């Protein structure tokens, strides 16, 4: 079920449904959660979470990042 719930949530964040979560999509989520971090904080999270420096948070990075903070 973990892979399901995780896949589902991922599908929600993937507003563009491009298979990759964009920084903008992450920010919108933060607002929905009632949380707002500085641009430098979010930018750092994307960079820190991104293992391939692709600039985009991929499922592996998301789950991985999610596992970290959890
Ligand atoms: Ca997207
Ligand atoms: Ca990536």
């Amino acid at each position: 079920d973990a892979e399901e719930e995780l896949k589902e949530a991922f599908k929600v964040f993937d507003k563009d449904q491009n298979g990759y979560i964009s920084a903008s999509e992450l920010r919108h989520v933060m607002i929905n959660l009632g949380e707002k971090l500085t641009d430098e904080e979010v930018e750092q999270m994307i960079k820190e979470a991104d293992l391939d420096g692709d600039g985009q948070v991929n499922y592996e990075e998301f789950v991985k990042m999610m596992m970290t903070v959890r």
